[PDB]
């Protein structure tokens, strides 16, 4: 029920996504332990995920949020790395498989920075790395991540560690903005899988300095 459409490297969308990916690369305080050491990706292919049902759910929920947020659905293109990408592009986002170990409670997380999402491609905290060379800084294996469209709506800006099962009353998402001696980069949390849609599937690599 899911068809993948390879975008040509000469198309505007391809280079737009790529530019949105390689420009949001930042140095993390872990010294590149989980995501590995890199400064720019090696994009193999960018494929659009097509599934009318998931889009129907997404647009329905988007309409609900819009109706409950000043007729203005805050759609934002955000990154997402997970060891279960295929399950996402086939079945859609699911809050039943949310990040319980997250800082803002068992919800679905999204990073504005591509590297931060790369930190979760091979699992939580980098996991155990690639399935071939057992290295989470492997420059050989083809990694993947998701450039998704997330519906935030009325966002709730919490900076400290506040766990929760759902979004605050009158809200739809929880945004954690960077704080000194706190979190380094912004995080975006949604507690409904209907508020995200894996628009772009990015197959890439990391480059050794
Ligand atoms: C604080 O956590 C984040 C912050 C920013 C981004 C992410 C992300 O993309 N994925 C996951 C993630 C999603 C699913 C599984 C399973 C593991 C990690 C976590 C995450
Ligand atoms: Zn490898």
């Amino acid at each position: 029920g899911t068809i993948l459409l390879d975008l040509a490297p000469e198309d505007k969308e391809y280079q737009s996504v790529e530019e949105e990916m390689q420009s949001t690369i930042r140095e993390h305080r872990d010294g590149g332990n989980a995501g590995g050491i890199f400064n720019r990706y090696n994009v193999i292919r960018i494929q659009k995920v097509v599934n009318k049902k998931l889009r129907e759910r997404f647009c329905h929920r988007q309409k609900e949020v819009s109706e409950e947020n000043h007729n203005h659905h805050n759609e934002r293109m955000l990154f997402h790395g997970s060891p279960f990408i295929n399950a996402i592009i086939h079945k859609g986002f699911d809050e039943r498989h949310a990040y319980i170990g997250g800082m803002f409670g068992a919800g679905i997380y999204f990073a504005e920075n591509s590297s931060k999402s790369n930190q979760y491609v091979y699992g939580i905290g980098g996991g155990t790395g690639c399935p071939t060379h057992k290295d989470r800084s492997c420059y050989i294996c083809h990694r993947q991540m998701l450039f998704c469209r997330v519906t935030l709506g009325k966002s709730f800006l919490q900076f400290s560690t506040i766990k929760m099962a759902h979004a605050p009353p009158g809200h739809h998402s929880v945004i954690g903005r960077p704080s000194v001696n706190g979190l380094a980069y912004a995080e975006y949390v949604i507690y409904r899988g209907e508020q995200a849609y894996p628009e772009y599937l990015i197959t890439y690599q990391i480059m050794k300095p």
